[PDB]
């Protein structure tokens, strides 16, 4: 009885969240459909012009930014729910060497200098994996030559260091570095994603100078005790 | 052992609305982007091409979405916090400030605030904050939005609590007696606006409706379920 009332209680809260960010989503889209269907009324009979294709193309990025909006909240209680202990080498093995296969595919090199090790963690691994592989990926694309991934570990917690040789990242730049959602180069996931998935995970994501001469990213995340 | 479970359930929940706040806060702030380039792609149309009808509502279809986005940032930076822990709480002990606070505007407005059927210790089960805001904003509505008065009254029964809040202002048209309560709506602060109102209600499995009004303004009916031990 007082059990299920907080079960209860609790799925109320969240249903109700999820209800209001999709009711956010239909109204957003009353206006974007109406636009959708003015456009393609226009595309249909006017059919060949660089300013329609383009209101078409940014009228669905809006729209894939929408479907992210509530794909990617109803994932993070996936996040919230889903979660066990796993060993750091197990967890980030097949990232680092589909990392080392694309910076090859790309004609760069990815060196894993301090490996990881058995280390336990405790948190959701799809979400882990995807955060270390983003800010790799991320890396991949910023550097001009090489990559350099490095694994720490104490009493307390893990230490990811991703290092690049791309160009020397200003300290403001540094500062904003996590704040875009999106990449700049629908679209594809900035960094904010990452910090957001870390701090989930109870742990801190930075930008520093990298010995390299480009960006250092630097992921802690606890030990599971 | 359980109590250590639970715990660790709630905590990673908040850690999850956390997460969810800012996935909503990063998202508004993106839209804007692809929005300009389509405004621009649209004006850059209207030059080559002349006035159009298709080429009008696709501007008009643009500009709603651009003060939607604007109204989504604002709802986007003003979320609540601690929306998990729920406790056991009595109407009268819950709204008392609230319909004290109301009064004290209403007599500064020059308005009038009758509490003609007031709460009893009629236990409720959920979030404080939540339950006392969305109050609230509906009477603070009533005051902004009333000629001359306002009038609350609460009715309970085996249940739930029936609260009523009517006002003697130029009310809302039967067209958009359920629009108000939709995200972004405009006619064209009080609160949070309605559409936060109607989700703290609904999370606690209660109803919200709008209404003629005996006073000729608007009703608003909130309906909360009784907490039963
Ligand atoms: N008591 C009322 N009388 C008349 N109209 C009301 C009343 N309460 C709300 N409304 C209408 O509903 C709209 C949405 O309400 P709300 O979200 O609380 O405020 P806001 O104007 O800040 O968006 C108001 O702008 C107003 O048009
Ligand atoms: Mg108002």
């Amino acid at each position: 009885a007082s059990f299920n009332q907080v079960v209860t209680a609790l799925e109320r809260m969240m249903t109700s969240q999820q209800r209001l960010l999709s009711d956010i989503s239909h109204e957003l889209r009353t206006p974007l459909t109406r636009l959708q269907l003015g456009t393609a009324l226009l595309r249909r009979r006017s059919g060949e012009s660089k300013e329609l294709e383009r209101i078409e193309t940014e009228a669905q990025r809006l729209d894939s930014m929408i479907n992210d909006l509530l794909v990617m909240s109803r994932n993070q209680q996936k996040n919230a729910l889903v979660s066990e202990t796993i060993k750091a080498n197990q967890l980030w093995s097949e990232v680092l060497d589909n990392a080392a296969f694309e910076a090859e595919q790309m004609g760069k090199s990815l060196t894993v200098n301090f490996p990881p090790g058995p280390w336990p963690l405790y948190g959701n691994p799809n979400a882990l994996e995807s955060a270390l592989e983003n800010i790799v990926r991320n890396a991949l694309r910023y550097s001009h030559t090489k990559i350099e991934v490095g694994f720490a570990v104490d009493k307390d917690g893990i230490t990811i260091t991703v290092d690049d040789d791309g160009p020397g990242v200003s300290p403001e730049d540094r500062e904003q570095i996590f704040r875009p959602f999106y990449r700049t180069d629908g679209t594809g996931l900035g960094l904010a994603i990452v910090e957001t998935a870390i701090q989930q995970h109870r742990g801190w994501v930075k930008a520093e100078d990298s010995p390299l001469g480009g960006l250092r990213l630097v992921i802690w995340l606890p030990l599971y005790k």
